[PDB]
């Protein structure tokens, strides 16, 4: 989890607007002018987009703008163009990182996943394996965050999930897998998999049998 | 305004790499705020060094930081798998003057070979009264990053409804996919199995799964 909280993802059509959040503290954001924004674009160096705040360095258009209330700063992209589709972090200044927002410019229409979540097989029971997988399929933008639950309550290590990749229907399709012991699985109520996608989270709940 | 690093550098398991961001004396011979991020692809960068030399809490030994006229470097010792990533300096000066290198891709080279674990999937319960029956192998823990997958109905091929996700290196530094079959609930209970044949290395797996009783 991220020293600063960013939403996962953010998407609009050419000419639309976007505006991102980056939350911390009043020991970060809410005390010093100090909140910068980058674009990257994968693969490449990270650009400084806003320093100080609200700051432009020379080359970076009005259309982008950056604001803070409170705890809270914004990075606003006015006029979404083609180039502006990439990863943009946040961070405070020691120096705090939020954990990146996608923002697609939309390439197709947009899609909701489709989440189904698989509870351990025989086979890999035998073989003292409880490996939970949550396929995610059908969906646009390629941008999901995966949480998974134990009980009432977040779990945290086991969740390992795949990079997007655009399969044949031109969506992209991912897997979250937690490799569970067969105790921990025999051992609790049920177990979760959340999917978020475009702001709206599905939930998917399995429990052992017999 | 950048800062010039290699493109690419690499070094064996167990040995070091030293990597380099050349700036002029207005950056990095300028003040002694020279950082250093390690960042794996499509995740956040982690700051491995600030102020030329200092590791913040958490980060290994291994990683220490130098400065020698307008040219930093950083050496990374006993390379291990989880050190390959791309590596980015910057030098701060106050003002608009946060400067960036364009990047150093470091690869750990003669990382071992390694088969799938292979896991097929009969459909869910939810998914069976939603009216669908989709199957899941996981393929996970496998290197090289290059898997062919085949489906089998009964004994007979499948040729269509079958999907494969591109191979992706997880937090184990090795790299998972799934292949899923889309079949109705009439696929899938008219047919005695299900089979998925993974092909790695030119090596063959198969796991079979039944409709349940
Ligand atoms: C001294 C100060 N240092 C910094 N460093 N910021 C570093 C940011 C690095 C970054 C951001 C987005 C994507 C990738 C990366 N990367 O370098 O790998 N920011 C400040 O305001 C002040």
């Amino acid at each position: 989890q991220s020293a600063l909280t960013q939403p996962p993802s953010a998407s609009g059509s050419p000419g639309q607007s976007v505006t991102i959040s980056c939350t911390g503290t009043s020991s970060d954001v809410g005390g010093s002018d100090s909140v910068s924004w980058y674009q990257q674009h994968p693969g490449k160096a990270p650009k400084l987009i806003i320093y100080e705040v609200s700051q432009r360095p020379s080359g970076v258009p009005n259309r982008f703008s950056g604001s803070k209330s409170g705890n809270t700063a914004s990075l606003t992209v006015s006029g979404l163009q083609a180039e502006d589709d990439a990863d943009y972090y946040c961070s405070s200044y020691n120096l705090f990182f939020g954990g990146g927002t996608k923002v697609t410019v939309l390439g197709q229409p947009k899609a909701a996943p489709s989440v189904t979540l698989f509870p351990p097989s025989s086979e890999e029971l035998q073989a003292n394996k409880a490996t939970l997988v949550c396929l995610i399929s059908d969906f646009y933008p390629g941008a999901v965050t995966v949480a998974w639950k134990a009980d009432s309550s977040p779990v945290k290590a086991g969740v390992e999930t795949t990079t997007p990749s655009k399969q044949s229907n031109n969506k992209y399709a991912a897997s979250s897998y937690l490799s569970l012991t067969p105790e921990q699985w025999k051992s609790h109520r049920s177990y979760s998999c959340q999917v978020t996608h475009e702001g709206s989270t599905v939930e998917k709940t399995v429990a052992p049998t017999e």
